[PDB]
């Protein structure tokens, strides 16, 4: 006797595709790897239970591939496992709210991820993918599970690797809209004379060497290929935040000058991060945790400053 149930298959949870399953068959001899809610359940037999849910295949004809593309602008053929794979974890996470923002529990050494969720709720920033625009409306609202999850497939992490924000901040702007941001520096060495740039897009809003943006202004010393120092320095700014960062080094944050910082405590292969934020007064999120000061120092890896249209008066 053949018994079977009616189920729904998606690679977007948005467009359904009706199919009939045979109950004496695994999903993954019907579909290929199949996934229910983010639980892989390739090799199970379908349930009872199963019949109008909705389960993720693998984008496997052309109108999955259509749909894929279009809700997650990627065709990394590997993306909808690493997404589920992290959803089955992040979707036990628990997202706090903390000072007004949606946080996230420690857990599975997602601290990064928590400093990142917290900045982007400071920051003025729109995403282009469907998948980031719905997770991310989601995430505000306090449900973070899936932004997590895609955070993670985006940028080709498991649950329990130890990430860095800037890379991560960098992915996430790479599938941003930060089209109409634009810096100019110029770069004065002694001997080879002056040398302008013009950066755009997520290259002009990010800057690695530095925490400080009063600092980047006024001048940093690079190398030259003379082998002299050359001065770099802003000359032109327009975006709506911009993002300094370096390497970790003990530094003070001082109330009412940077929007929020990340702060890393430990060494190149494990370690944990903090955010702190600067509002009526400096608080320090740490996941669930927080705690308040009026000054603040500590090993400091990226800060964000508010910008709209800057212009230098250096000559
Ligand atoms: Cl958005
Ligand atoms: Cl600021
Ligand atoms: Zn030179």
């Amino acid at each position: 006797e053949v018994r079977t149930i009616k189920v729904f298959t998606t690679v977007d949870n948005i467009n359904l595709h009706t199919q009939v399953v045979d109950m004496s068959m695994t999903y993954g001899q019907q579909f290929g790897p199949t996934y229910l809610d983010g639980a892989d359940v390739t090799k199970i037999k379908p349930h009872n239970s199963h019949e109008g849910k909705t389960f993720y295949v693998l984008p496997n004809d052309d109108t999955l591939r259509v749909e894929a593309f279009e809700y997650y602008h990627t065709t990394d053929p590997s993306f909808l496992g690493r997404y589920m794979s992290a959803l089955n974890h992040t979707k036990k996470w628990k997202y706090p709210q903390v000072n007004g923002l949606t946080s996230i529990k420690w857990a599975d050494n997602n601290c990064y991820l928590a400093t990142a969720l917290l900045t982007l709720q400071q920051i003025e920033l729109k995403f282009n993918p469907p998948a980031l625009q719905d997770a991310y409306y989601r995430a505000r609202a306090g449900e973070a599970a899936n932004f997590c999850a895609l955070i993670l497939a985006y940028c080709n992490k498991t649950v329990g690797e130890l990430g860095d924000v800037r890379e991560t901040m960098s992915y996430l702007f790479q599938h941003a809209n930060l089209d109409s941001c634009k810096r100019v520096l110029n770069v004065v060495c002694k001997t080879c004379g002056q040398q302008q740039t013009t950066l755009k897009g997520v290259e002009a809003v990010m800057y690695m060497g530095t925490l400080s943006y009063e600092q980047f202004k006024k001048g940093v010393q690079i190398p030259c290929t003379c082998g002299k120092q050359a001065t770099k320095y802003l000359v032109q700014q327009e975006s709506p935040f911009v993002m300094m960062s370096a390497p970790p080094a003990q530094y003070e944050l001082k109330h009412g000058t940077f929007t929020c910082a990340s702060e890393y405590t430990g060494n190149y292969q494990c370690g944990h991060y903090k955010h702190i934020t600067s509002k009526e007064t400096l608080y320090c999120i740490d996941g669930a945790l927080l705690t308040k000061s009026s000054e603040y120092k500590g090993p400091i890896t990226d800060v964000f400053y508010k910008e709209n249209s800057y212009t230098t008066t250096i000559k």
